[PDB]
DNA sequence: CAACAACAACAACAACAACA
């Protein structure tokens, strides 16, 4: 994966700079690398020589130049997509859930997304044949409705051992705003020594409701949602982990709007819309995609997670 | 339970300060660390270092990182079950009602929502071997229908003494939708020095029909609904108090759908439908669960509170 | 009973601002710590902090905290209930009409609603030990349809003086929905100064039905109700008086159905249905009450008053 | 008795506000300060202001207030009763045709309801010493079966003149249910500048049945009936005038009246007429807040209503 | 084509100078003609005279003078236009997308921008007389959103060798403002060895937003933003080569209007808005312009591309 | 016109100096006279009794003293002015753009402010009767914004010829502040031979924007500024050309400034103040002028440039 | 004494009989 910090110690850096680069939240030399020259001063007891010869030796090790599309499109066929447990759906997709992006679904409450979440989280660890990603997963629920039951009823409907799938997921609660980023913060310290391959966070903008609250309060309400989304697309882009964010819904008074406003919108690359159907049918559909025609498909939630329709 | 605030004295931090967190609202380690540094900012004569140094203990004191989803499962296999005093319901919900979430039901009138909730009132004193939570009552009644022969009678039923029923029961009052909030303060600062278990809003969306009335003040009527929702959840979250309220419906003019709206349904964990068949029978089915499956049950509510319909 | 707005001055207000809340229809120290602070802001020439002033004075005049259910009990043990004028309609209320809540009474034409009303009129001015309350009474008429022949005829089955039977009844027809809540307030204004026991509105909502007509204007219909119904609720809790109304029935077409709405069954404490039997007897069910079962029973309506059936 | 609405006029209002609400039909005080805010904004050209000083001078005007009920029960011994012509049914309501309120007489056809209407509006003109209230007569006729002969007659019966008698008798005829509500309109001026003691429509169902039909228009019906209806009692109540009403009856698939609820609430006192033999018929009161269930006997004579001769 | 700075060589410089020119940015003559005299000073080992010098060589090499309107009018005869993808829009920009200026697209998300940059980057590989600029394609692009399959698309539906239109590709990505920027110099320093006539920014503005946060870091952002828009008319101006640039929105709050501001509006020569209207249908505007009328133009964006709409 | 500079040599100055002077930039006696002794001292190979001899043979050449008012006036009388295309906008400058001035246009992008330089430059070219300048005109073009096709829609318009129009529009780019002002030495040189009335310079202030940027570079930027429109006036008042100037605009974020601070405010003669209306109709207002009057007028440009708006 | 823009969200209200 990607190398650690501890290779800029090779390269004439004193080591107490080091550490401060890693308190900072820079773990991995990448992190460094896409660091901005601002976001390296900030940090006190750096130089601004300091930070010009870190940028200068970091640059060295990782490419940051120009490179053939036929490069690029060699680089996307070994991207790696984790199946949403429906096959409808993963026709859908056209693969499933990718990696290196932000899929974010939304829709009405009840309609299935913390079940899609679940499902995904405890698919994940699959092998690579068998539609997996062959990692861990992260779980930073922020609407207390994480339940391990579904986890273990799905892994008992794909043979896996409990146990495992058990031991093999993180989990964390968000209580404020803050809390959410300093998840964030101690996520991308732990990810660094393992291999995670998912990270659900759900809901993204539940706590932005009521902590910013009021007209006055929109601009700092949507600077720190862009700080956090930042940060959410940072880490995907560093470790190459399939970041899975979830989303609520509002009225069109005078007939529902997608919250967080415009950088929600200009910060995902994949978005689902989810609406209710008859019973227990939900129909997904692809809202905004680069490379995704917009279709519809069908699925419901069994007995054992996410699947296809009973039809 | 949650450890008093005191305990922040004994980490350099002066009295007055203490003090000032406690006229505030907060009254223990765990409402401090669940606050975002904005919330504490807002209280007069609070500095930032002094707030940062505030979070920083607290966080010090309670964990907030991650763990493993075997740890939570073990934690979620080791919370109480109230009896909701029909066994068809019971096994309906799994276990009863769940502590340390919201459980709203809601329907038209007559169907029985206030018989439910004394029930769950009387019962939730008994001995966890029974079923219940073995813990003191709250009742915060806002629609003037509260009737102590209902308990009475229930006590007699199960055959505990009305007089200590009648003792471990506390009931307020709500004229108004600020007084609902003030007693939403006086319960978290009267639930830090003994043991409770339940806690009834009946109805939690009643007044707010008549306080704010027609389009102009929609949204100024949605964000005080989010602010006492989330007062009820922190309260949930802190106290380990099983919160129950009761929702009205309205009429689908061009047929009946919960009102409140999104906020409501959304910070709503559990949700309960309750419908009116014949006679005295009334059935039950689960609108919205994490992991309950939709199913339906019958009840009816007999001389001696709720129980199984008569065949 | 209650404390007038006097009082206030003596606890730091000044003597313009009551004059002001006496304008706006506060004549108690009791009605104004029973309003949000929209409310007294609406009120032109007070500002916010005089608001919260007088707010916080109000409620350290009047407890609002929590108490226990015994206390409670103690409280309910000892309200009044005034006989109907019949033993089997006495025997299915356990104890008559009660006072500080709404009781509404509903049926198709003839069945007789306004005898009942009268007759409860009479028997409003009884001793306390023979069945009613110590107080004067007052009829709000909207349909022209108060005869005081009536009233004599139940005083002289009773046995009391016609002159001061009669002189102890206010009246006030009602020729619109505006007129109707005037005459609220009005009534509000006038009970302070001498003891009333009895409120009747009859019929409520039948000049509903003609001022609003058709679908568009049925949202302001039934705000208009919301309001009109919470100042009676407001009164009825305030000065604890006994307030009794009528309601009329429509067709279910594809069977008889209250009007009013969900407004009229969410705002009501105690409905009763009163069916025509045969000849010139009548049957009256229990169609809701919190803590009355479900019953019914057989009354006539004989040359002088309302009674039991005669066999 | 009403108070002209000139009155307004002169306590600060243009003539020009004066003269658009008597073309809305407020022709009194009276009649615009039971109109609600809402009714008189529809009005074009006033404003809130306006409405609001208008609606406070004339409640100023009226005494709205709360009264005592024994200053209620001698402003009922102070009304009037008319006479229906027959001694038992005089007996049987205790008087007669009580004045301000609304009295609806249904049955089956055939059974002597234009006959009463007719004597009734007949006796209104006698001198209160034998019953009367010493007016004018108005009828409203939609079923056009109005012949001025029996009046002739019961002018004989009673030794007064045929010609004042025929002469202070408003007649009109109504074609559908647009033509009712508008002569009720035109009614207001007619009784605010003579003394009208009788209003009498016969029937008023009778063009509801097929001006409208099916159950599509039910509700569009029962809306217009409705708003008839109360244009009838804010009459009555405004010009302390007795309105006599004829309702028709249908069958059960055993016969019942016609109007649904909105009749049944909106009409004070109702008589049911059936048949008996020969030339006798029963009255029965049906609904009353005062009169008990009894029952009476009368008879057609050739002459004009009254007790049967036997 | 541009004359390489080598020419300078042989005109009195010495080859250290040169050299010392080209580390700085200027690889050609233009570049260096285009120059003030600070900029040639700040950068080291350059005197006053040896400036003066170059700049005297500079100017004798490049024409600078006045010149009459019809030889400006026979230059603006002979230049290249790019095929958009459909003939509408064509018909709309009186040709294709002009060379040598700077075209900006800018609308809400999911409108279409993405798209019409990857169908311009494969067209401008076309021969001249389909409407081509035969040449290569760069793309800088700041958000992740570069996919060769719709290249591969576009080239299968106009008959082209998808490996050479995926070889005369170039490709880079902007983790941030100071990268972005960078980018430049090493796209100017291969722009002189081969031929381009395309260069794709998306989006200009993405990273600004989040990079630049709040209120006091204002002013930076517009120089930044300034600088970095210059140097793209630099090099527009310097080797012929078409730029198209992406922008933003945002809203207005007490309903849209483009990010950047002034700099941007004024630094852009030609501007487009593109609106979603219903279906797969999008509507494309003309916002500011020297040469063409305000128009509205109607799309689409097929599988093969964007094209025109579907009656 | 005015002298040429071949007058002094046949007055007892050597013909060297004549060169001298014409090299440095004076190629009138006028500029001569205008010029102080310490800008002539500047010159290499200049003595004192040469300077003073120069001068007071340029004096003794045109005349400097005082003049009656009327004089003044009878001149003010034969001063030429161009139409704007505009009969509306012409009335609003009571005869045109005045001669022997600088005219100055700012406003927001889009604006309009290139078209009506257009239009000028083109009907500049008129006969006098019609109300043109006579002589030919200039661009020297900062943002590389001139279009021909607009002056030969003008053209058609107005009947000329689209040869002969073209053929005398001689115009000029500059890449830099420097270029810019080295421009209008060559603009001199061959505005003696030929007759000009026209300089428009679109925009003026454009390049100082980027080029000096920060505050330390602040003082530089004015000074330059200031020469700038010094010698810009100079030329004005040297060969009677009427010099129209385009000016950009900033925003107030503590709302919209004309930049350029006050040495571009106290320099330029008339102001003239662009906004945009609705649709393609355009407010044109007067900033500053010291003998016409604060204004509004309307005006549109449509297919065939600017001109009255279509009602 | 100069110069620099940006940020969305919030649901609710029932009613009308008739035909051998
Ligand atoms: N064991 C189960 N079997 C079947 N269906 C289930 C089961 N558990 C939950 N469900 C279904 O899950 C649905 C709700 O899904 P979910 O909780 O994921 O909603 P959500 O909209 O993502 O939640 P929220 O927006 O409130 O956070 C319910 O309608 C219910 O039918
Ligand atoms: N002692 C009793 N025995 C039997 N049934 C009873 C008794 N007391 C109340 N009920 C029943 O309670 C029912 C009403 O239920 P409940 O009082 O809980 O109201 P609810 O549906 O919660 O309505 P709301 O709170 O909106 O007024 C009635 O139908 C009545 O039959
Ligand atoms: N003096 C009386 N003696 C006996 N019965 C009487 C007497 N007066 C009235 N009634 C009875 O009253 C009954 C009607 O009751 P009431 O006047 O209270 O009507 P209501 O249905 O309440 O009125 P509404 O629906 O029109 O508002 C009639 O059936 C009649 O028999
Ligand atoms: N001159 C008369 N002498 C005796 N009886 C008469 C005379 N004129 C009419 N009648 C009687 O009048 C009765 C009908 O009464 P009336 O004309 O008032 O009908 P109605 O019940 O009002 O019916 P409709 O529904 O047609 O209005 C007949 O039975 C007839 O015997
Ligand atoms: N293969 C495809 N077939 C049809 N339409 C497609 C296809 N791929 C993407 N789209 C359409 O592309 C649209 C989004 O356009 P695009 O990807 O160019 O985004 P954009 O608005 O320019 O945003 P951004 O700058 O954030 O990428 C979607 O609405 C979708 O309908
Ligand atoms: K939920
Ligand atoms: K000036
Ligand atoms: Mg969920
Ligand atoms: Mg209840
Ligand atoms: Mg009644
Ligand atoms: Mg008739
Ligand atoms: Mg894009
Ligand atoms: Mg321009």
């Amino acid at each position: 994966g990607p190398q650690p910090i501890s290779r800029l110690e090779q390269c004439g850096i004193n080591a107490n700079d080091v550490k401060k680069l890693e308190e900072a939240g820079f773990h991995t030399v990448e992190a460094v690398a896409y660091a901005p020259k601002k976001e390296l001063i900030n940090i006190k007891g750096i130089s601004e020589a300091k930070a010009d010869k870190i940028l200068a030796e970091a640059a060295k090790l990782v490419p940051m130049g120009f490179t053939t599309a036929t490069e690029f499109h060699q680089r996307r066929s070994e991207i790696i997509q984790i199946t949403t447990g429906s096959k409808e759906l993963d026709k859908l997709l056209q693969g499933g859930i990718e990696t290196g992006s932000i899929t974010e679904m939304f829709g009405e409450f009840r309609t299935g997304k913390t079940q899609i979440c679940h499902t995904l989280a405890v698919t994940c660890q699959l092998p690579i044949d068998r539609g997996g990603g062959e990692g861990k997963a992260m779980y930073i629920d922020t609407e207390g409705t994480f339940r391990p039951e579904r986890l273990l009823a799905v892994a008992e409907r794909y043979g896996l051992s409990g146990s495992d799938v058990l031991d093999n997921v993180a989990y964390a609660r968000a209580f404020n705003t803050d809390h959410q980023t300093q998840l964030l913060y101690q996520a991308s310290a732990m990810m660094v020594e393992s291999r995670y391959a998912l990270l659900i966070v759900d809901s993204a903008t539940a706590l932005y409701r009521t902590d910013y609250s009021g007209r006055g309060e929109l601009s700092a309400r949507q600077m720190h949602l862009a700080r956090f989304l930042r940060m959410l697309l940072r880490l995907a882009d560093e470790f190459g982990v399939a970041v899975v964010i979830t989303n609520q819904v509002v009225a069109q008074v005078d007939p529902k709007k997608p919250i967080g406003g415009n950088i929600i919108a200009h910060a995902s690359t994949t978005r689902l819309y989810l609406r209710k159907g008859r019973g227990e049918t939900r129909i997904c559909k692809i809202y905004d995609s680069p490379c995704l025609p917009e279709a519809e498909a069908m699925f419901a939630i069994n007995a054992d997670g996410v699947g296809d329709a009973k039809d």
